[PDB]
């Protein structure tokens, strides 16, 4: 239910997009804010991180921001 242009395949993503990301993630459920700039990377470094990473980056969100960029996975071919 993504920002138009996040519509792509996540390892398309610029920088720009994962900042646009959080934003929207952040306001869609119900998260604790976080610095917009936390994941300094793009989509390709994103889908390297593990969870673990990602809790480490956000320690009130990592968990479901990973779990939420899987699930945006699940969506195209």
């Amino acid at each position: 239910r993504l920002p138009a242009h996040l519509r792509l395949q996540p390892i398309y993503w610029s920088r720009d997009d994962v900042a646009q990301w959080l934003k929207w993630a952040e306001n869609e459920f119900s998260l604790s804010p976080i610095d917009s700039n936390t994941f300094e990377m793009n989509g390709k470094a994103l889908l390297l991180l593990t969870k673990e990473d990602f809790r480490y980056r956000s320690p009130h969100s990592g968990d479901e921001l990973y779990e939420l960029l899987q699930h945006i996975l699940k969506q195209r071919e």
